[PDB]
Parts: C-alpha cells; structure tokens; sequence
C-alpha cells in the first residue's frame, strides 16, 4: 500500500504477512457472505492495484466465482476506455500518461506508475475506480449466490417470530433494492408470511406498530 | 480512527486487524451480554463515524437487533435535527459547515469532513453523540433480549443461596433502575425469595446486615 | 494509561486489546485465587481510575462478588471524604481542585481532570488510592472464597508428607495473619495434623530442622 | 531483505521468525497448489538471493520436487552464463564486477556484493532474475504435480453443473495456454462435457451467454 | 525493568504482558525442570527486585518449594548483612545510602531506589546479587525434587544402549559435582550398569573409546 | 544480540521469548532434521556465544547428542588453542587482547568483552567460528542420528516410482559427499534399485534422460 511516512510524504510499504492472512482467512470462513464487502473495504484502505490482484490471484477455492468476478473487472475496465478516451496529441516531457481500464486493473502499469498517479498532485484515485467495480462485482456474486428469494421467507408454525424476523432481516440484508421498496416489503411481506396464530396478535397491534413491540406481542405464540 | 501523532497534531490511522477481529470475536462470544458496551466503548476510544458504521455494518447474524439499532440510529437522528435547526443564512467561506443527524450518522460526511470538525478549533463530539445513540440502542437490545424478570428469580429448596445471590446481582446488573429502587430491590425481593431454611436464618440476621454476613450466615443451609 | 512519552513528558494512551483480553482471560482461569492480585497490580502498572472502572465493569460472571467489591470500594470512598474534609473557602483561580471518594472512583472527574492531579507538580496517587481499596476489596473475597478452614488440613493415612506440606503452604498463603502467628502455626500445626508414621519420624528429628530435611525425612513413609 | 530506512537510505534487515514460519506453513497446507506462486511473491518482497536460498533450503518434504527446482536453477543459471559473456579486459578500481548464474543463485556471492549490486546506482535486479527462475520452474513442478487433463474434466449425470464449472476454472487455472486458446476451451469443451439435461438447456441459451445466465440457467437440472 | 532508551539514558519500562504469560507457561509446563534455569535468566535481563518478587508472587501451585525458596531467599538476605555490616556514622546528604539484604530482595527498598542504585556511577548489581541467590535456590530445589540418583541408572535387558545414554547424561545433568568427578562417572558407571550383551561389546573396545564409537558400537544388540 | 542502533552504531539488544519459544518448537518438532541447521542459522544472525550457549542450555530432551555436541565444541575449542598460538609478550595497554577457544565458546569472556572484539576495527567474528563448530558437529548428529543408509533405499514391487524418487533425494539429502561423487548415486543407484517393471521403462529412456521425462515415464506402473 502507499501510507504516509513520519517525515510527512506518501511512500509505498508492503502489506503484511497476518493482514494476507486475515484475508485469506475471511474468504475461507465466510466465503460470499456480506461482510465480506466492508471486510474487504477496511483491508483494502490504502492498497494499490498491484495489492488487489495479489489479493485475488491469491485465492483458493470457488473458481466459478473468481472467473465471474474478473470477467466483470474487464467489463467494466472496457467502459473505463469507452467512456473516457484518450486524449489530444502526443503525451507532454512535463506531464504523465493519462491511465487506460488495464491500468486501473494494475495489468498495462507498474508499481512506479501507480505510486505516480495517487502521489502526485492533482491525484487520481485509481484504487477506488477498481474498488467499485469489485465490490459491483461483489455485488453480482452475492444475488447470484443467494439460494433462497425473500417471497419464499415464511414463519412455521411452530417456530418462533423471532427466529422468523431475523431471516427476514438476514435475506432482505441481501436484496439491494431502493429503500422506499424495502419499507414496502417490510410492512407487507413480514405479516403475511406469518403464521396464522401470531398473525392474528400482529393485526390487533394495528399500524405505526414498532420492532419491539411486535417482537415482545408475538413472545407466548 | 484519530490519533496524535509524534509531531503532536491530530491525524486520521486506520483501525487494526486484529483490533477488528476482536471486535468480530466479543460479538460471537458474548452475544448481547452487558459486557459488550464498555468493551465497546474501549475498541471506540478516538474513533470515527465511519470507522463506527464499519463495526456495524461488518456483523452477521443477530439481524432482528441489527435492524432494531439501526431504526434507533435514524431516531436519534431525527431528533438531532429537529433539536439543533439549521443556522440562519448562507454559510461563511471562512468556516465550515455545522452537521446534521445524518453527518453524526457519517452517511452524508465525508471523512476529511469528520475529521474537519474533530480537529477544529472548538471541536465537536460528534463520536460522543453518535456513541450515546449506540449505547442507548443497546441499552434497548439488552432490555429486550433479557428473557427473565426480576420478580421471576427465587432460591430453590436445595439452591445454595449464594448461587442464588450471583443470579440476583446478575438480573439486578440488566435492571437499569435509579440506586434507590435497586436499593429497595435489595434489602426487599432477595430476602422474600429466598428458601424457608435460609429465610428463617436471615431473620434471625435482623437489619443492617450485609453481603458477606448474609452470604456466610447462610452456608449451611 | 498516563505514559511517559519519547519527548520527556506525560501524556495518555489507550489500554490494548490483548492486554484487556489479558485481563479478562486472568479472571476466567484463576477466579477469586490470590496470584490475581499481583496479577492485577503487573496489569494496573500506570492505570486511572476510568481504567480500573472499565476494567471492573468489563467482568462476566461473579455477581456477588462484583457487588461486595463495589460496596467495599464506596466504603472505602466514604472513609476518603471522612478523613480527608474540604478544605477552606473557595477554589482558587491558580489551582485546581482537591479530589472527593468519588474523583478517586473516578465517578465525578474527568479523564482531563485525571491527568491534572496525576501530571501535576505535586502529583497526588489517586490510582494508588484506589489501588489499596480494589487489593483491600479482594483481600475480603479472597477471604470469603476461601472454602476451608487451616485447622482442616490434615495428613491422610496414605498420604505423602510432600502432597500434604504443598497443601499447607497453599492454605497458609489464604491465610493473612502476622508473621510471628504464622511461624507458630508452621512448627505447631504441620507436625501436629501429620500421619502418626511420619508423625514418629518428625518427633526424632527434633527442634531446629529445616523443609529439606522434613520433606527428605518422610519419603519413604 | 533489503529495505527503505527512516533516514532514507536502502540497508539490510533480517526476516522475521514468523515470516519465516508463514512460509513453512504455506508450504505445508497448499503444497504445489498455484496459490503459493503469489504467496511466494508477496513474501519475496524485497529478498536477497541469500534469503531465497534461505527459504528453499528450510524446506521439508517434496524432495523429488526440490531437486527439480534445484536443477532448474542452475539450468537457468547456466543460461545466464551463456548469454552474457564476461566482459572485456580487467575489472575497473573504480567499479565493482559484473555478475555470474552463481552470483545470481546467491552461491559465490556475500551479502554485502549481493547489497552492493541492488543498492548501487545504476542497480542490477538480480532477485528478480532469481525469482522469474523460481517461478519459471514453479510453472514447472505445477505442471507435473497436476494429476489430470482439462478433457478429463466432465460432468456428472447427477452433479450440478455448477460443481461441474467450478471444477473446469480450477484446471483451467492450472491450464498455461494463450487467452485465445483458453477462450476456445471456454466455449467449447464446458458445454461439450457437460451432462445431456443441461447440454439440452444450453444448447437453448444459444451463443454470447455468459456465466450468470449459464449458470442460472442450469440450475434446477 | 530498566532498559536503555534511545536518547542514551537507561529509564525503567515496564515488562510485558506476553513475557508475563511466557514465566507462567515455562513453570506450568516444565515445573522443577533445569532448562527452567536458563529461561528464568533470559526473562530476567535487566530485571529489578521488584520485578523478581512479582514472578515469584505471581506462582499458582508448588507451594512447598515457592516457602523453600522464599526461606533461601531470607537466608540469603541474612547472610547479606553479615558479611556487609553498615558504615561508619550518618549518611551524607551528597550520597545515597547503601543497601542491606531486604533492599536487595527488594522488601525495603522503592523503585526509585532500585533504580537509583543500579542507574547511579559506580552502579551496584542488586539484580545479580538477588539472581545467585535465586539461581542457588533453584539448585537446592532441582536436586531436592529429583525423584532418582545416578547409581540407579542401569540398561535393562532388551533396552538399547542408546535409550539409557540418554537417560545417563539427563541424571548427570541434574547431577551438580566437579567436572573431574563427572569425568569419572561417565568412564565407569555408564559401562558398569550397561547390560551383559553390550557391557561385552563395550570391553572390545577399549579405552580412549568415544561416544558416537560407543554408540555405534552397541547398535545391533 | 548485537544490532545496529537507528542513530548508526552497533549495541546489544536482548533476543525475544517468541524468538526464544521459535528455537524451542524447532527442536520439539524437527528433532535431528537438517532443516533444523538452515533455521539455527537465520535465528542465529548477528547472535553472541552468550546467547549460543543459552540456546543450547535451554534444550530438554536428546541429551546423548546434547553431550557429543559439548565434547564438539571443546575439540574444536581445543583445536582453535592448538592452531592459534598466544602472542608474544605482554598484553598493550592501547589494546585488547586475543580470544582463546574457551573466549569463543564463550566461557571465558564477558558479554562487554565480547562486544569489544565484534564492535572494534578490524571485527573479529568469534560468533562464526563458533557457528561452524555447532554446523559441524550439527553434521555430525545428523549422521549418527540417520537410520537408514542409501544403499538400502529401493523401490517396492507396488510402489510409485514418485513416492520412491521422494524418499531417494531425502536420504541423499543426508548424504554429505562431493557432487561428483552424488551425481553418481544419481545416474546408478535411482535406476538399480528401480522395481523390474520401471527399470524396463527407464532402460527405454536411454541414457541423457531428464527428472520430469523419467517421472512421467513411470507414471501408470
């Protein structure tokens, strides 16, 4: 990564072996799960491009996954090219090379390069280009690696509200839809797929009702 | 978070891994246990908004609770903005701008912004406020994932009293009542259920007693 | 903690997460046994009373005790502000203010006012302060814990000399007394509540005789 | 390695024991898995030859595969030789000589020429000369230590397609081939070795489908 | 302890949580163990009295031994103030004053003392002082806790040589006796307790024989 | 050890406990095993005698080649005695004087002594005169404590070539013989000891042959 020295300047360190670790060590437990996203953006604080392809050429395992994902990091460098073309004439002595998509995927750059971009002053912020287009990618993975819809969340009846709420937070947590809908499928879908018995008590608490108290209504059910 | 350097300035240090999976770790141990808010409070000494979203948002599991504090959040937001109004004309080029709920919530800040306001002179707490928020929303969760009542804890009839006395310091712990009432709670229910045997022998203690007399009295029974 | 600092004064820094993980794994393993308490004091080394108060609050379990030692710990304030009155007239501009049980405790100050009494010339030991009455405080739990009487060990029929001497000592070190009453209960106590076979052996070494030569002269026994 | 000072000046530092020991365990989870290539780069940051020997000597096991790579690098080694002839005349007072394979393999050159080279103005990459060798012959021994052809990849009658695909990026992963060449493996030997009910259903996705869709459209199958 | 700072002055730090832990686990595992000796002494680098109390104060368990060694100690101490009796009239208000055998084993004796003492020019090494009487001390223990004597080393019937070499200098590492006299023992007992198949191979021998020879030689049998 | 400071001088620093514990699972695990000497060596980088000798006192266990390795270092102590001869006359009151063999094993030196002879100009470097005593007598143990000689290594009527190879560069890997002499062994004993079906194949490979040509050649026997 590039951090900034005591001295008061921005130089290159390299990351360390137990943050590798701690990264490889997320992936192993939590695999597509979303913390992995925020996970990600922490230990990502500060990285160069070189840092994220070490990242993903490091791992191991779910290979259909990492082929998607860098299908994506191409397509989206390819709209990098298209949407920003390159520029008037020769490149000046006095000035550096504007970057291209495989610049930004730290593939047509070097360490030098990309230590010349971010450093110098206006910088370019090539690390957060590659970073949504990751965590878009991320994204993909995620609503493709769901294995459940949330029409399909349902309150048994014998199971606790409870139990049946926090699914419904855990699989809406995965829905990426706008808030106004999620506000939508939250006083909607929630009561409906519960279980007569509970539904019941749900529909004396009448609207404007609240979390805890619709959990501590539906608690003898 | 935001740290003094050497020099003696205050500038912005990421947070550490292994200082992240601690948090990670507490949470998976000890669930909603009343331990979680000062150790919380510690891992958030100098911390940012961002760096406290980042501790929110990286949970998994526990989701009811998860949206439960969220709802807070926004809450206790809305009522920062309606308890502080915005402030009368346009705003001075020679300052920076006074926050909303949503900046302490560190969603429409940025983070040199956070760190603007922090390092100014004067500065504002803005980590204070939201943490106020965070330890009142889990003052909330503790109350409501308590599954006992005060009332409900009595001494068996083969119970040793004093694991009857931690139970009760332990229930009184997730009571939240002023020093008076948890005073009255004392010298009241602990005596009234306890086990005939040792409720004869407590009697005989008369008033003024306390806890290691209590506790020693009450052995052989 | 207040720290002395690379350019030559005293500044705070926050406690560590292993050190806390320290703290909390000493209390899981050994419980009430004494080798917490030089523990403690190794772990206290340069702490303010907002420390030990997080340390305190940051226990699980251990209810009754945690509720004797806060009850020992207002105890001990209220014999502070016994003993020590407020001084006369008003505070004056140049100086700050003298401490109450409650500063001790670290209830009515301020970490800033913390550093003020600790980093000022005089310094005033308010962590030594309250140092006394958490060792104090768990000189009664200790005491308390204890589950056995030193007049009950005795030498089995079978028993080594060696398992019961180990014993004693162990004993012996929950036993608090003057040195002179504990050098009585040394030559008196051991020989006496030993197994007549080595019982007859100690009687043959006659006065004067030293551990060694005890514990080499009831081996084969 | 050799490394950056405060000062700002490049001078050598030891490795650290649980870098070290992060390479053993590499080597004793992952064996010959490619993983260990970016691995081996990451923690090759900044190495000397001497390290790299270091590193290579301290392992265990896979001897067979060890003395490939030995021979290998004296293979390349012996190349170096080849194409750079030794130069004309005597070496210069003024200047420091040219190195040989063996020089590069770190064998008859000290640390202190080996820091000479690299810190030297212009210098002489000659970890990097090392490490494409290393690599090279890690190609090498990944190569051999597969244990079945990308045509032996085929998919069950029962197995998800999905399991199926995840297996053939996996070999394909192991696959060195031009890209053009992999793409053509991509759309034809997937769908050719993929189970008649899928094969039917991807026959009716017909051409530009990509994974998702594929993988989606499987799915029931 | 008191280590050196890097302005060039030696300051006490405090020692480390991990080297805390580290004494523990060393007495946990290897108990009366020699290699205990050695480890003590490396974790004492630099250490005070202070220090040393609080290893010592901080044992769980062999309570026997920690009263011998404590009994050691004062005996020590004792004979510290006999052969060093106090000087001649009133302390100088230009000097500091000397220490007697309490201050050496850190009883009477403040920090600022200890370090006074050692910090001061000349310096005195109260620290090695306390350290012979410690490592004496351990001696006394290690040859009391024992379980066996040399004489009752012997090669039994079907053991190899090799397995009762090694079980000969474990016990004449736990022997304490001249160099000479240990010179003795190796020559004689160890043949004259090995068995009659290899005693007879050992014979053929002869003398000026040495160990890789001798164990080679009774390989077979 | 002896390190370099930040501001450019060569001081003592203490080795630390999980450096010290390194050395300790080293041996617990990897016994005899000559990866055990590349370790000692990178652990011992820029160590003293006195902590050479602490290393080797704080071994438990092996203690028949704990002692063949004492009488090492004291035939080779006696042999640096023998070749290097004292000097002629008094010692100058300008210099310091010459080590012995007993200097180098540190016996008879001080640690500040042997910071003189490393610190001064010319350097002389008794750690690695030491270093080459322990690396031969290093040898020495290896090749007693081998079990098995390489005449005896042969392939079995079932066993995979491969598995067979393995074992043949692991015990020639024991073997510490000229290159010429080990090229040897490679071209005869690997093919003699061969099983009749793969000695049939690799008869067919004739002679020029390579390891992964003779490896994939004796693959499906």
């Amino acid at each position: 990564p590039i951090v900034q020295n005591l001295q008061g300047q921005m130089v290159h360190q390299a990351i360390s072996p137990r943050t590798l670790n701690a990264w490889v060590k997320v992936v192993e437990e939590k695999a597509f799960s979303p913390e992995v996203i925020p996970m990600f953006s922490a230990l990502s604080e500060g990285a160069t491009p070189q840092d994220l392809n070490t990242m993903l050429n490091t791992v191991g395992g779910h290979q259909a996954a990492m082929q998607m994902l860098k299908e994506t990091i191409n397509e989206e460098a390819a709209e990098w090219d298209r949407l920003h073309p390159v520029h008037a004439g020769p490149i000046a002595p006095g000035q550096m090379r504007e970057p291209r998509g495989s610049d930004i995927a730290g593939t047509t750059s070097t360490l030098q390069e990309q230590i010349g971009w971010m450093t110098h002053n206006p910088p370019i912020p090539v690390g957060e280009i590659y970073k949504r287009w990751i965590i878009l990618g991320l994204n993909k993975i995620v609503r493709m690696y769901s294995p459940t819809s949330i029409l399909d969340i349902r309150q048994g009846p014998k199971e606790p509200f409870r139990d049946y709420v926090d699914r419904f937070y855990k699989t809406l947590r995965a829905e990426q839809a706008s808030q106004e809908v999620k506000n939508w499928m939250t006083e909607t879908l929630l009561v409906q797929n519960a279980n007569p018995d509970c539904k019941t008590i749900l529909k004396a608490l009448g609207p404007g009702a609240t979390l805890e108290e619709m959990m501590t209504a539906c608690q003898g059910v």
